[PDB]
């Protein structure tokens, strides 16, 4: 298995849950992977748990500490040589009406999920244009990127942004022949570490009005297609949405 | 001529371009108005170009500053009475690409387009829920909350922020039945003030392959679905996106 | 006062219904209407019931009747003189799921919802042309254009096809400069007398998980963005798509 | 490391371009593929061109021929075992706007594009349905099930049907835990040996205006979407449409 022979992958909040499963699938299909979270302890067993440090390592930053980006690709590039493949994953959840939302949440989420998609975006493009290097950016964009909930006010303002904002990306780097291609994944809903905390999210989450296949998915689910995306096998895939959600979107 | 017979509205940004004819519109089919703006001057003569302090008023507001939103809302009605609609209007644009954008920029533009947007739909909901006004909330998401523009970068994200978190919004006031919608309109390429300064920017947006109509849209154009969706004509609609565009976006 | 004053309107299956709504509101703003249907007795006393012969006539026509069509604008302009404004709103419904959907009921569901479309619309850019009429064609296309539904297979099907079909439509004659518009309609569910015969399917449609409005429309609802869409205040409106469905897919 | 174990695939329209390239890959990751074609002499030298008869034969069917459906599974689960992946890819395209679409050409396309996808898919459904096979249905459905070309009405009209004809197949399958997914894959403009024949047509398609990237996709940009869609690791993906254009769409 080698279909992301040579390609040097960053992938934000990937010590748990998707990040980790998309990180781990890296590692396996050959790339070297930095991951990032805010926690060393975990960070850092999250890391040996795939492989050794010479396959990935774990950088603790915060998608939302601009500085800490610049620096977050210096330690990636020292380890493993030029970034080829951006994941920002890193985000937030809160469940909060738009109008029950406090300034201090609407703040606190965009600064990671916008603001932290963005810094990872556009350094993307500044440190990868115009290597031949195949690169790729992918943004987690969510199914809350497509359709709104009316407990997700603050998120859905994100991924929406996230969405299109990534279009603009592809578009520019397509257009300057830059050589990298930019796309967003739309996950439903997966079972994560967190998602088991909340006692009845994944019961609410498995209803057939919501995911019609009645259950909701695994972290593997949104790793296969961060490889397809991250892979050459998808050279002419750029501005596109890849939706992994059940069913959740198509009713 | 009384299509808007009974409403009260806010419309943000409204002493020029779109949200002036708008206003314009509005108060022709029996509405009252505050419109707001940065300048005084310009916006007492917008406000007494369009009618008399017994239809419309002028308040100077910047839509990112969230206190004076409170006090917008409290002005408003003390004029007219229960404020029934909200256009988010005010908005501003910079050209640059995602890879380009300065840190600065992108703060201004998204507390501008984003964080105003949301301020003023926020309070609207919490003014305006269960008063049987027939209340509407009226976000402007342009033909970019739908498609990239490589030289838009931050002016996608905080349109597609719009139009997803007013999705958000529409569907917690219609399962609260708060009796408050909330709809999104998508202009393409408008004439405004703005447009005319910059050399070459209606010649470049009249491109066939840009606006199939192979010219840009008038004020009104975006007036008129703007009353629509004001009046009790559009009962039935929320949560949706009304394009305006030329075409641009059907190709 | 009239927004419609001068138009000539064919609306198909404007006998019940939504489609009644429409000719009935088209009237009530100035235009001439004719109205289709199968049934002389229902089609001349719906007719009568909205006004007088000289503003409404109904004729008798099957839109997947190909021959019948260029019969229905010759008797419609020597009525009212040159159509202005064509309502493809004949349709008919299924209930089978894709797996369970006979070849029969396939082709037959296909004849009058695709392929009368396609008739009208095709007679319509034909006839109305460079003529400077601000044409409009109005293509009802169901919120089954969007979404899916498990039991809608043929349904879903002729929706998307009038969806997409339409943006050819109006990109051709926009880039030709042929004075004609086409959009598309989107409804929700709505109350006729024909879902009050259906025991039970209001309540199922007025469920939160189908309309977030908790209730069902209404078919003005649906006739006052089609006056809109019918109205010169459209004028940059084309190859757009008007969603008005309770916020069925804003969720 | 074969991703496509066990797996037994007809592909319509597969001796050509696009077609042959997902039988390609199919077989490459362990799938057995029948590919079916008009032309046996063209048909038989394709299979063998990509591997033995052990993996891959040629059978001729037109995908407009309903009777023919069942005798293509039945002689596909002859050779190789119970079908598990149906790609309906076979299609034709007519260059004509609406307004100038015979009748003749209209019904033509439509026979295939249109009613083939709907003969495989149902017939799919009911020969996979309850196999515990990871059934999958990748149903093309182009670039033009999305956005409008004036030159092409019949063709959107097909691929609009489709790409909503799928979701109500995949939503009916997922809510009766069918084991059966359905997806849409939309390919931008695509290099094969017939836009080949077309003079110029490859640098019209090249213009940035149409595909962002500068130039067109290949075969194998199609086939490896595939493989992900027939693949288990797509086993939470279902009712989606996943678009490979080189940016068409995002622009
Ligand atoms: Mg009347
Ligand atoms: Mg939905
Ligand atoms: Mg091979
Ligand atoms: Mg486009």
């Amino acid at each position: 298995t080698d279909r992301l022979k040579g390609k040097v992958a960053i992938v934000t909040g990937g010590t748990l849950g998707i990040g980790l499963a998309i990180a781990d699938k890296f590692v396996e299909e050959g790339a070297k992977v930095v991951i990032t979270g805010r926690h060393a302890d975990v960070g850092e067993k999250a890391a040996k748990s795939i492989g050794g440090t010479d396959v990935i390592r774990f950088v603790q930053h915060d998608a939302s500490d601009e500085a800490g980006w610049t620096k977050l690709f210096d330690t990636t590039e020292e380890a493993f040589g030029p970034v080829t493949t951006v994941v920002n994953n890193a985000g937030i959840a809160v469940s909060k009406s738009v109008e029950d939302t406090t300034t201090e949440e609407w703040r606190k989420l965009l600064s990671v999920n916008l603001d932290g998609v963005f810094f990872g975006t556009r350094l993307g493009i500044q440190r990868m244009k115009n290597k031949g290097l195949g690169a790729s950016i992918i943004n987690m964009s969510s199914i809350s990127g497509f359709v709104g909930d009316p407990t997700l006010g603050a998120y859905n303002a994100s991924k929406g942004a996230v969405r299109i904002m990534s279009k603009s990306a592809a578009l520019d780097c397509a257009l300057k022949d830059y050589d990298v291609r930019v796309n967003t994944v739309h996950p439903g809903y997966i079972k994560t570490p967190l998602v088991d905390d909340l006692e009845g999210a994944e019961e609410m989450m498995s209803q057939r009005t919501k995911t019609p296949m009645g259950h909701i998915g695994e972290p593997n689910d949104i790793a296969w297609i961060c490889v397809y995306l991250a892979s050459d096998e998808s050279k002419f895939a750029t501005g596109a949405e890849f939706v992994v959600d059940g069913g959740y979107t198509a009713q």
